[PDB]
């Protein structure tokens, strides 16, 4: 029925839980800058993600170099926008790259094509 | 050095869709859904996500309201909205999805309800 305008609704409670940490259950640091977040939701976006926490796995280390790209992945991931830039497309794509998401990796590839 | 604002307006409805397929097989599920006794998985923030209600009850994980919901009438299809947003109206049951998601303060479901009044 409605289901756009529904799922639109919920994407953007997920993301003001985030904003204020309600219900988060999985935490990182990357490069010195702490984020909090739903394993559910980064499972429905990224396979690294879905694998890892399946199989009833926490987050330690994380494998990228990038805060700044991280966070703009995970805004994307609860807000559905992206914002490259020739200053932060390299940072973004190696973020996605480790996080396999090819949805990202087509659009910062996209974006050096110019 | 051009600069690039996306939109992505498919991705709200794939990660409802994909949080919906995690219900189903029963992955990343930490709270219980209870209709007629029978516990249904789900997950504690999108139950949040769509009512005020649940926000409070998992928040607080506490009922600030005292009251047993597990026998209300309508419930039934609450779930199925939430991580759907498909609903089975019919004049015999609109007066008590009505009262049920007045109670949870779902607005979604309080609209199509009064669509059945508007006919």
């Amino acid at each position: 029925m409605d289901f756009p305008q529904h799922s639109q609704h919920v994407l953007e409670q997920l993301n003001q839980q985030r904003q204020l940490g309600l219900l988060c259950d999985c935490t990182f640091v990357v490069d010195g800058v702490h984020f909090k977040a739903h394993k559910a939701v980064l499972a429905a976006c990224s396979e690294y993600f879905k694998m890892l926490f399946v199989d009833q796995k926490d987050v330690v280390h994380l494998d990228i170099s990038n805060a700044a790209g991280l966070g703009q992945v995970l805004e994307f991931m609860y807000t559905a926008k992206l914002s490259l830039s020739p200053e932060n497309v390299d940072d973004v794509l190696a973020v996605a790259t480790f996080l396999q998401m090819q949805d990202i990796i087509t659009a910062c590839h996209a974006l050096k094509s110019l």
